[PDB]
């Protein structure tokens, strides 16, 4: 590979996360633990554009990044997540979003992307790296018999295409979400997954800005497992390095020099789940390996922190329309607030259990 988006750039630290972390650390009673938690705001994370109201935030982040770059004599990089599909989260309930297909979803999303493009277009000196629509494509590999997913398949593909095609015109480096090793990493899923991703890549014109795929976003898999998690029984690809070593060659066969980024933001503590599919607020997770480009794998551009640890995965209140029974499992921290909202006790455990220690 030739073009790693991080080379020669300084990552712009998320002010949104920083404000959450500064607030959470002053509430942590242990003094050294509070110091460690406070330091989390200096670790680069991805900022989620999980609703239109966040688009002005992206405005202020690019402008701050531009200024930081001019004043420090560096080139700055802003890390974002495109996550506002119509009928979002089609195989769960916890992260249902603000747009729906039956309520002008297609148009709302295209306007969402347009407004994002118009922001990024005003700051050519700032590089952007985007993860494209967590969970969407993977749902279209394994969840087509889910009627919500099946009904939204063509909307998902159209919208993902619209994001890819139009963010490319303002030079955004993009990694399409590709699930994780327990999802698409199953050997029998590798080829169907690859066929989808290469179709999506081809449909977006094979633009050089489509770098490749992101894995483990908002999940907890090891990148390189010391020993296989017991939940991984039956899958030889028990960790993300196995998944990626098995999937990436298929992408290259079709001529896509595809590279990867891997969430490790909540991967510090392994063996914390009853079943692999337990994804919601897993009790006892720690912050994992810090973001770095020294990945040890020919396919991986960066270890990253995509899901901001401490922001909730979903509510445990079964009276909310966004209740998902996954968020009430014995390995899920409860009680838990609405997804995307701050979960103070979960953040403290992420700090305490961080591996490597903070
Ligand atoms: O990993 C985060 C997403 O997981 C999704 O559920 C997956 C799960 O990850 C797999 O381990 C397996 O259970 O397949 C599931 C899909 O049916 C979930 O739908 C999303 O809400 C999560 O963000």
């Amino acid at each position: 590979s030739a073009n790693n988006p991080w080379t020669g750039f300084q990552i712009f630290l998320s002010p949104y996360y920083a404000n959450e972390v500064a607030a959470a650390a002053k509430q942590i009673t242990d003094p050294t633990l509070s110091s460690k938690a406070a330091s989390v705001a200096n670790i680069p994370t991805f900022t989620w554009l999980d609703s239109v109201a966040k688009i002005p935030d992206l405005g202020t982040y690019l402008a701050s990044a531009s200024a930081l770059g001019k004043s420090t004599g560096t080139k700055q990089l802003v890390q974002i997540v495109i996550y506002d599909l119509p009928d979002r989260d089609c195989a769960a309930k916890a992260s249902n979003g603000e747009f729906s297909i039956a309520n002008n979803g297609q148009a709302n999303y295209e306007n969402y992307i347009d407004q994002i493009v118009a922001q990024i277009q005003q700051f050519p000196d700032v590089r952007v790296v985007a993860v494209i629509e967590p969970d969407s494509l993977a749902n279209l590999v394994t969840n087509l018999n889910v009627q919500k997913c099946a009904n939204a398949k063509t909307t998902y593909l159209a919208c993902v295409n619209y994001a890819l095609t139009n963010l490319a015109k303002v030079g955004v480096y993009m990694y399409m979400d590709a699930g994780h090793a327990g999802w698409l990493g199953w050997p029998a899923n590798l080829s169907p997954a690859a066929q989808l991703f290469t179709q999506v890549w081809q449909n977006a014109g094979k633009s050089p800005f489509i770098k490749g795929l992101a894995t483990n976003v908002a999940n907890y898999n090891a990148l390189q497992a010391a020993s296989p998690d017991p939940i991984t029984q039956g899958n030889p690809n028990y960790d993300e390095i196995h998944y990626i070593n098995a999937l990436a060659p298929l992408l290259q066969q079709a001529g896509w020099d595809a590279t990867f980024i891997v969430d490790q933001g909540r991967s510090g503590v392994q063996n914390i789940r009853q079943q692999w599919g337990d994804w919601c607020n897993i009790k006892g997770a720690g912050f994992g390996t810090r973001p770095t480009t020294n990945t040890g794998s020919q396919f991986i551009d960066s270890i990253v922190w995509v899901k901001p640890g401490g922001e909730c995965d979903g509510t445990s209140n079964s009276s909310s329309p966004r209740y998902d029974s996954t968020c009430s499992l014995p390995d899920a921290a409860q009680p838990a607030p609405e997804a995307g909202t701050w979960f103070q006790a979960y953040f403290q455990t992420l700090v305490s259990a961080a591996n490597p220690p903070l």
